[PDB]
């Protein structure tokens, strides 16, 4: 797991705003905030 991530909450819409992330590297749809990056 880790989840040692900056970004998790971050409002946002893309993944690329959470651009220096590695953990919540997407931003997710319905909580418009950087997730995790799915994968």
């Amino acid at each position: 797991e880790q989840h040692a991530d900056p970004i998790c909450n971050k409002p946002c819409k893309t993944h690329d705003d959470c651009s220096g992330a590695w953990f919540c590297q997407a931003c997710w749809n319905s909580a418009r905030t950087c997730g995790p990056y799915v994968g």
